[PDB]
């Protein structure tokens, strides 16, 4: 009897395949890898609370070091449980594979006439064939591990994402030679430098050459594509001032002379005045989603030609009405060649910039990350302060996760980050609870090292349940929690559509949260709280002392604003008006807007 | 200006669709609807802190009262994070709708090349093609009620289910006058009763008059049909015994004299002796699910015509290489068929069961529903007992809703309501983490009412996050936690299939669980622990009479047997016969207890 279990073959083919941690929930329709994997010894599988935060863990769990997760779903509610998890990584252009378990193959196709496969089962590949680069089912024994080394692959190529496998049971259970097993071979990779992309490089160095006031806006297509490090000495040569996008904030020093920022709806004012007072905009790896550029593309950078590299054809050309130079090509490639291109003898010269570096430098100084509209209101924490304070403590490796709310926007306005620090959240999809399986994540890829997670007391409920997880593996996870009573972002929409008061927001309309320190401390974890500035930094040292968990409640005003913001403006007549990017709320007196336009400021703003 | 906000016309429309509460969570893609529904102050909004237990609650709420609930969902992971209550929602046939909304309308479409929709949307239609009845993304404003009235009718028409209907943003924001809103009309029910399906009912009758060995199996759709009123007046007319299904448990008082249990691959002994030696079922309104019939047709009821009554046509044929009559109908215009029938001046004769009623007692009082297998086990209380005394303490118009593991197995196998008293769980889909939402839908069904919710130390993790709603609204739900040191089911299976140490089920594998005492405390719910008979009867009633909810951790034994349990048997490996569940009971005991004597299977265990 020379044969094998499916099962054992597909943990042969993980560890073939460099595939050190899967996350998940057992069950049925997965004991038989559950079985082969633990046995086999190679893959650590971390058991999870709620399969949602399986699919998350393996998104930062790649961002960290790039190796690639697996989550392993089980038959019926084990799969769909997973679905926003996908969604996210979907979204965020992350690669992951899930294997999903399912009920024995004579139930698992399409044209079964009931609601229901088996005792539990359903297409588990159709629910989410829109929202994943690749699913399939093996049905054939012989096809299992092709499959997975196929849907690997497919994550992991272009521009990434998740995949979707699904073994049925008895497929898994059954028995094969070896010999018999078929395996995938990946096509030739493509060729991004065609004759016409390096004729748009070209281009790109034309305009840069020239260019008096240019502006590169760099994203995390660029880590994506392992081309962080050209950065600096690209930025170097160039001359050029740079943004980053809020998913490209740690590729490059924060403090690097020529890195002037974040841009966009919630943009930094310094930023954005930067961005629509250039006359030639470069977009590398970033997607320009809607909250970078606002809601018109008719008054984005209106003085300036736009170019964007990106390694999805759609994405590319999406803005195509407003841009110029649409370079279908991988971010490190682009680099690269423009790089080489600066070296070619028939290179351009290059145009100094640096009237405009200085000009950049002055906005900086007339408007700080952190300015008189971050004072602390009624002397509670303001939290744009708080992570002023926060960042001078973080470690030189620190890396540091996010959910959304306070810990998202304060986050992404403030703080800094040097080469060897990291900072991860899910801003595609943005889903509330992504915080804590982000620390899980980031954890496991690092053996059990040290992450940061900022988190906020609404979307610590949507995860809640891995603080289990957490603790049971006494991960060095350190927990800030912003308490606002509930949801405060959404109390700043609700009030500023309807001017009314609060509607399922907080605990006097519906939605309340639980003392998080007295959580902590039935979960045996070490609990801190920061009420005022008189035990910040003492707290926070010791928060950064633990070796192992930590939770730490910050407590802020309940109505503390989030600025700036780009938000709806009433017209002295009383009409609401959506103003230009560059004129972010509260807003900045008129003359002083006035003097910071170069051609003089935008006809919606002068009537603000 | 005579026009209105989209979204107060959809509040007025859940107004008059009956729709008194709503469960979801805010977002910009629902903030309108928030709004509306809030200041007009029929529809009660409840603030879930995860959306997937809104899309449950809904539906437990439904099988309380008989009115349907709205999931209220938001643009992205608000929408996606509903889906496993969908689903189940599907698989057990429960009406419920879910309104979500979306990214403006100029981005949802599906031919839109991007990965994704405006800001952070998706097709959250196409999510759920394949398990709701019915999904529309709302393009027109004017269409914005139609959508609503025509996915609450599509619901509960036929066999119900979940519906999606999608609003985007500027839909819901937008301004139209009331008169050009268009209205659904429902069609005319079908008439069910065809010269053909009457025929069939003639047959059926034929079939029970004659039958010396008969055996009624009750499902949920009579219940969902309207017609568990007609079931005691339907069994004192025959004279039959019946098996209830475990979804329909709370349809007939178990203790009726003609009602003998639930049969299954978890049934009770008796109840599988009683379906595997009758000589004539009918199966009204219950699936026949795999875990009701086990795994091969020809070992079902060998003895036995089956004939079968379901609203799903595919339902009611799947079966058809084994069964007579296939009888796609209504059950409550079948039952009310059989009745008139029956009540005809020409009825035909009944020939008398009681012979065959006195075997079904002698079956009972042989394998009781507690026995000798539910010893207390290395001196931990046994979950099956411990049920047994927790049932002396129901109260009148008791409600019970179960997780899955111990709490739904131990309890479906044991426990005994009385006409009043209600037993939900989601047993088509079988998700862990459906307890506590439950208890969340059945409490505000009932105007803040008391819910028994039986529960488990990993199912609590799923949704754990809802011991805050319990407590927000002060609801006084009885919340009991059987602790087992892990997941004691799958413990049972990797033991079965491996032999060897656990994997991923317990402490020491990789999976371990909060004290749930001291996580209480940290929420301001008092709590309690079981640990041994003393405590027992005194920590019961304490728990019984608190106003708010409470918790009360029930510790077993961490390897404890669940049992009767169709299962594997190794002779080379066999799985038995429907009637021949482990622990095996001597062979000459089955041969004695089978009017035909044993399976040949059976003879070599
Ligand atoms: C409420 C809210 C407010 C926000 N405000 C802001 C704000 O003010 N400013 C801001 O900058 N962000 C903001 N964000 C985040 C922003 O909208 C995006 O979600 C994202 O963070 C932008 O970063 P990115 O383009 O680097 O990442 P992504 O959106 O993930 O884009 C990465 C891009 O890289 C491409 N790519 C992938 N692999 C490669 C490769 N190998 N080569 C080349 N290209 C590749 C992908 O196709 C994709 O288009 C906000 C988010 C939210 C939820
Ligand atoms: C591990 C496990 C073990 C189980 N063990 C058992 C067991 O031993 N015994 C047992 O009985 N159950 C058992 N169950 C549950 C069982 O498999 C089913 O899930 C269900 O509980 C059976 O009840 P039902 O047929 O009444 O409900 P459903 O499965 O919901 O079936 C209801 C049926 O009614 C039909 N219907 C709906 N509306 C109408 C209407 N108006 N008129 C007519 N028909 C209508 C529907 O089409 C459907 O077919 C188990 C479940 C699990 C997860
Ligand atoms: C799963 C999910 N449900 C709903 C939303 C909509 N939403 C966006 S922000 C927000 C409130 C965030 O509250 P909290 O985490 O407490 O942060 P805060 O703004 O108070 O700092 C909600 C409900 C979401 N993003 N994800
Ligand atoms: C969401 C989900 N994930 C996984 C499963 C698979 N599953 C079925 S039973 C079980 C263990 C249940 O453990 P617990 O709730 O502690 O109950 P016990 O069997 O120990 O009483 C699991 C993981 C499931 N049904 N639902
Ligand atoms: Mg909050
Ligand atoms: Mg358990």
């Amino acid at each position: 009897d020379n044969k094998v279990k499916v099962a054992e073959l597909v943990a042969e083919a993980l560890e073939n395949l460099g595939i050190q941690h899967a996350f998940g929930i057992i069950g049925a329709g997965n004991v038989h890898l559950f079985e082969a994997i633990a046995r086999r010894g190679y893959t650590e599988i971390v058991c999870v609370h709620h399969e949602q935060a399986a699919c998350m863990a393996v998104q930062t769990y790649y961002r960290t070091n790039g190796r690639i997760a697996a989550a392993l779903l089980t038959t019926g509610a084990g799969s769909t449980n997973g679905v926003t998890g996908v969604v996210s990584a979907w979204a965020d252009s992350i690669p992951c594979i899930v294997i999903a378990g399912n009920e024995n193959s004579k139930f698992t196709f399409p044209e079964n006439p009931l609601r229901m496969w088996g005792v539990q089962g359903y297409d588990s590949c159709q629910m989410v064939e829109r929202v994943s680069k690749y699913q399939m089912r093996v049905t054939k024994m012989e096809r299992a591990v092709y499959e997975l080394e196929k849907g690997v692959h497919l994550a992991l190529e272009g521009r990434p994402g998740p995949t979707w496998i699904e073994i049925p049971m008895d497929i898994q259970s059954g028995r094969i030679d070896p010999a018999t097993l078929e395996h995938y071979v990946a096509p030739p990779a493509p060729d991004y430098l065609t004759p016409a992309v390096a004729a748009q490089v070209d281009s790109v160095l034309a305009a840069l050459a020239k260019a008096e006031r240019p502006v590169l806006w760099l994203g995390n297509g660029i880590r994506l594509a392992g081309g962080e490090r050209l950065l600096k000495p690209l930025l170097e040569k160039l001359g050029s001032p740079a943004l980053v996008s809020w998913a490209g904030i740690d590729m490059l020093d924060s403090s690097h002379p020529l890195v002037f920022g974040r841009a966009g709806v919630y943009g930094q004012r310094a930023a954005n005045f930067i961005l629509q007072n250039s006359d030639y905009v470069l977009a590398i790896g970033t997607r320009l989603a809607i909250p970078q550029i606002g809601y018109d593309l008719n008054e984005l950078a209106r003085l300036a030609r736009i170019d964007v590299v990106d390694i999805d054809g759609d994405e590319a050309i999406k803005h195509a009405k407003r841009t110029q130079e649409n370079i279908v090509c991988d971010a490190r490639v682009f680099i690269e060649a423009l790089l080489a291109r600066l070296n070619a003898a028939d290179a351009p010269a290059i145009a100094s910039k640096a009237d405009w570096v200085a000009k950049c430098r002055a906005y900086e100084e007339q408007f700080p990350w952190v300015g008189a509209e971050h004072a602390d209101p009624e002397g509670f924490i303001n939290s744009y302060r708080f992570m002023e304070r926060l960042n001078g403590f973080f470690k030189d490796d620190q890396v540091v996760v996010t959910d959304m709310g306070t810990a998202l926007l304060s986050g992404h306005q403030v703080l800094r980050f040097k080469e060897g620090q990291r900072f991860m959240t899910s801003t595609g999809l943005g889903e509330m609870g992504y915080g804590l399986p982000a620390a899980l994540g980031v954890s496991f890829a690092n053996d059990r090292g040290e992450v940061m997670c900022l988190n906020c007391d609404g979307g610590m409920m949507m995860n809640l349940q891995e603080l289990q997880t957490m603790v049971h593996h006494n991960l060095p996870i350190k927990l800030f929690i912003f308490n606002n009573d509930g949801y405060l972002m959404i109390k700043h929409t609700q009030k500023s559509l309807f001017k009314s008061d609060y509607v399922g927001t907080d605990r006097k309309s519906g939605v309340s949260c639980p003392d998080f320190s007295r959580l902590a401390a039935a979960f045996d974890i070490p609990a801190y709280q920061i009420r005022g500035w008189d035990e910040c930094d003492a707290t926070l040292a010791k928060v950064q002392a633990h070796t192992g968990p930590v939770i730490c409640e910050v407590f802020m005003h309940p109505q503390q604003l989030f600025s700036p913001k780009l938000g709806v403006v009433s017209r002295a007549d009383g009409t609401l008006v959506s103003p230009p990017l560059e004129d972010l709320s509260p807003l900045i007196p008129r003359d002083v807007l006035e003097q910071a336009m170069i051609g003089g400021m935008h006809e919606k703003s002068k009537t603000l």
